[PDB]
């Protein structure tokens, strides 16, 4: 029985008037403290990134006008005893316009509009981090009150302070000294006091802000330490530089027995680095039921720790650092936006990962042997798992098999049982047992032998159920010598 | 190497100025549409969420005054032809004022402010969706136009149109005529043309508002019929509902073997139903394996399929609905909002869940055995995985062991083992083995079974690395016979 009360009745009867959407401003700023961001440290990221984009704003003003740079420096003071957390930047300051406009404006973004200026012309226009214009007011989650000191460098211009407790009303007045650039001091709140340890802001900053491309001086002493390599020119990064990240991203003491570094401006802009780590995983790490684990950045700001989203599952061995510009952040800026062109991506890791092992298989072939031994099982899950049958002849690409036609111990590919396929034979033919002399003992391989078919030899685990659920390669059906 | 630049130089001279905070609001709105939801179709749960306000609203207030309720529906309509989809609700609708208020400022609420007047002594205190004031916007990421027919159900009330492209201004005119009600026309984009197919449009709306408060109606066809029953009391439900309402959230053909409904107040108001499938996990290593968790809900709308941070991965196996009414949402309400909050849910759902199942081994022994043998692995990894011994002598009372104590295949708990430790004693002995034959005549055990001392003969997978990260249980010690 359909039942609907949709009709077009509607007339428009009378004048129109025209309005302007309005903002309630006070619970927008709300909105940000609250409801907005998954944890309460990330306004140190935010307040990190302001800083980098003010000193990337200098520098661009600085070399365009051929003035020397001052020091450019970012520096971070816990007070313990005050309750405070600071943050001070020798970047463009702001005039007294700037800070009523850029902080006083909710989703009014200086360094986005420093952006569209540029005609993107320039080299800071892929380092400059802002764009959404919110990201100050992340402060207003750990602050009772902000307190701001800034001096633009332009000519002229004196200092100015900067007052607000999240109200709806912050306050402004000259003030002196103060050094050019941006002083932001944060009264950190009850339950926030935990952002006056040195330690635990220490640990926020190594999270998210590791690789700013400024010193960033933590109560005096220096961080980063540690070069975006994926960054660079592949040719330019040593292998001592691949272990020592490796062993930061991956959290292990072992080293890489695999290292693929990966630029591609088309079809997305991508910066990444993957690695196989030297060490075998147990059965229990693999059953563990985890998803992939990769770092994602986005301009050297971390995204996610792990992101799920970037690799296939049954490439969740693999540990590394993925950076794009061009996939767009949520506004969090914790996690990306548009599945399709995320999954775009996620294609294009898995084509570029699956090729580089077949071209390791052909560059070192006894190496590529133990790391099938090692990692095999993994193809053997993501072929099972798979739906389209294109990506099971994908990664079935990697499987390595024996062959009745090879001597003892020698592995064999698919592709390379095709290339020996008699002139008009239309299977694939196989046999899964425990090794090759059982295998050779088979009744039902010993009736192969009366004729000239090759047989593959299958000793892992799953092998069989895998080429089950493979059911054919190169449109090739496979069939088990046993039936 | 002590190199810091801040020191307090600042001083103000100068007088101060008061201002308020601005905002830029066409970017407010591309915000909004873009860098918000993970997915577009989400803008037809946050329209069925407005009108089950608008008739919770009217609703309220009907029956406050002691008046007769009309009928309270929500109507989708696909077109196909016209490149639209329709959403009207028979609720409390919009003066002249309220159109311009609540749908022209960014961030206003009257949902909200409804629910603050009523300060949670109203029945509507806790079934109200709407609290960011953002939610209608989520339409033009999908539309060209939003044109909007509402007339407020106060008595002698005029119809009014309002009508935006979503860029920035808006425009309102008288109309006739106008059902007590809202109407909203979205014109859609020639990328979401989409939803105007019915079929994908059904399947927006049992995804996310499937148990949406007010009859739902999609092209004449009537689309929640599934009762919340997490939301009836417990004795209420019959094994019937169970059954089906199983079906659907795990996406399972079986039968649930347990089912436990659970509400309290503590740290949040939980109403939750739980299910073990009759079914045993195949096993393996992984397929859909991330995945396959408790659905999170919030006042009946879903807030996650699969709730990640609301389980122990340990629980995984776990399938049901957990919905909170106070849960602090996401702006974008496909998330929560970390605290000790969600941490303090996590530690009471896997503490009652542990109760459940012992509960479950002292009524029916012989089916809690079978469970055992298909979920017992998830403990295991939940006690290897543990980082707190307590988390892990909590999990591991659920697990059963042979004994040389006892006749070949009856089970023990480690607590009973513990409860027949002689006076002088000391450790929990224990020996893994493929079964109880090889565990008997084990060397190890001819050398022990002189003495009077009792060992578990453990049998399954993982059993030994598992005891190996337990070390102890009730603080006596875990010691292999080797
Ligand atoms: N340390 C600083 N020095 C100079 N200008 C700053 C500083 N921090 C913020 N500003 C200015 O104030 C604006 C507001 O900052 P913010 O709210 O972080 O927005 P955003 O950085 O532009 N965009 P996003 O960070 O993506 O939200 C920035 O665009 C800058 O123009
Ligand atoms: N169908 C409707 N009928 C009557 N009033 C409505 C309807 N849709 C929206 N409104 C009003 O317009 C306001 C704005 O809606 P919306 O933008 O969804 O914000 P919200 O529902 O208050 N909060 P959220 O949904 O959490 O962003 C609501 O609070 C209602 O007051
Ligand atoms: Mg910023
Ligand atoms: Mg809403």
């Amino acid at each position: 029985p359909l039942h609907s009360i949709i009709s077009s009745t509607e007339s428009v009867q009378g004048s129109t008037s025209k309005h302007e959407f309005q903002a309630e401003t006070k619970k927008l700023l709300d909105i940000v403290a609250r409801s907005l961001y998954s944890e309460k440290e990330v306004f140190i990221r935010e307040l990190i990134s302001n800083a980098s984009d003010a000193l990337e704003k200098l520098r661009h003003k600085l070399v365009s006008d051929g003035q020397a740079l001052p020091e450019m420096e970012i520096h971070l003071q816990t007070n313990a005893e005050k309750g405070t957390i600071t943050i001070q930047d020798t970047g463009i300051g702001m005039t007294q316009e700037e800070l009523v406009s850029n902080l006083g404006t909710i989703a009014r973004s200086g360094s986005k509009a420093f952006l569209d200026a540029l005609q993107n012309q320039a080299e800071a226009s892929s380092k400059i981090i802002g764009q959404f214009g919110v990201g100050f007011y992340s402060a207003f989650m750990v602050a009772d009150r902000v307190e701001v000191y800034s001096r633009s460098a332009a000519p002229g211009s004196l200092g100015y302070q900067w007052l607000s407790d999240g109200s709806g009303v912050f306050e402004i007045a000259e003030a002196s000294g103060v050094r050019t650039g941006t002083k932001i001091i944060i009264h950190l709140k009850s339950d926030c006091k935990e952002f006056s340890s040195e330690a635990r802001v220490r640990d926020v900053v190594t999270k998210y802000s590791n690789f700013v491309s400024f010193p960033l001086y933590l109560n005096g002493r220096r961080m980063n330490t540690l070069q975006a390599i994926w960054m660079m020119d592949p040719k330019d990064v040593r292998e001592w530089q691949h272990e020592e990240f490796y062993r930061y991203v991956a959290q292990a003491h072992d080293k890489p027995r695999y290292t693929l570094h990966y630029k591609t401006d088309a079809p997305l802009n991508i910066r990444s680095i993957f690695y196989v780590p030297d060490m075998k995983p147990s059965m229990f790490d693999v059953s563990r039921e985890l998803g992939s684990s990769v770092a994602l950045y986005s301009r050297k700001v971390l995204i996610q720790t792990k992101a799920t989203d970037i690799l296939p599952k049954w490439l969740r061995f693999i540990r590394g650092v993925v950076d794009s510009e061009d996939i767009p952040l949520n506004l969090s800026r914790e996690l990306l936006q548009e599945s399709a062109l995320i999954r775009k991506l996620r294609d294009v890791l898995q084509q570029r990962l699956i090729k580089f092992f077949i071209d390791q298989s052909k560059k070192d072939a006894e190496k590529y042997a133990k790391f099938f031994e090692d990692y095999g099982l993994f193809m053997r899950e993501g072929i099972v798992t798979a739906t389209e049958q294109e990506v099971k002849e994908d990664i079935a690409k990697l499987l390595r098999y024996e062959s009745s036609a090879l001597p003892s111990g020698q592995l064999t590919s698919l592709s390379e049982y095709a290339s020996r396929m008699r002139a008009g034979t239309r299977n694939i033919y196989y046999l899964c047992a425990p090794n090759r002399h059982l295998a050779e003992h088979s009744p039902y391989y010993e009736a192969m032998k009366k004729k000239d078919t090759e047989v593959l030899f299958c000793f892992e685990q799953f092998d069989e159920l895998t080429l089950l659920h493979l059911r054919e390669f190169d449109k090739k059906k496979l069939i088990s010598v046993e039936t």
